[PDB]
């Protein structure tokens, strides 16, 4: 209860709440991203914590119905990952300042941007 209330207010990313369809849309890309890349310790901590939070609020089926959204594919069957738009999504992610999730969120964002470099706002209003 205590640490989940802290983590829900740490990943609001919107105005309505942690249960709104816009926040559930923007969390979907982060859960897809975490598993969509190399299994990091910070990435799997963020994944398990979002999973615990969606179990608590009664949205576990909506967690297990996650995939990449339609605003990151080029074709439905041809699984293509629009990395430039995804980098714009991660770069425009309003990560909060409250400890201890600000440091972890910032390091998560840095290693995701760094790993997509090593391979080579409007988003939440859309989804």
């Amino acid at each position: 209860e205590r640490e989940t209330k802290i983590f829900e207010e740490a990943f609001t990313f919107s105005e309505n709440g942690f249960i709104s369809p816009e926040n559930l849309g923007c969390l979907e890309a982060v859960v897809s991203l975490i598993k969509l890349l190399k299994t990091n310790e910070w990435s799997t901590v963020i994944d398990k914590c979002i999973h615990i939070c969606l179990i608590k609020n009664g949205m576990d089926h909506m967690y297990h119905s996650f995939d990449v959204p339609k605003c990151f594919m080029g074709n439905p069957i041809t699984r293509d990952i629009n990395w430039v738009m995804f980098r714009e999504f991660i770069n425009s992610l309003p990560g909060t300042d409250i400890p201890p999730w600000n440091v972890m969120t910032e390091n998560f964002k840095k290693k995701c941007i760094a790993l997509i470099n090593s391979k080579f706002s409007e988003f939440t209003k859309l989804m």
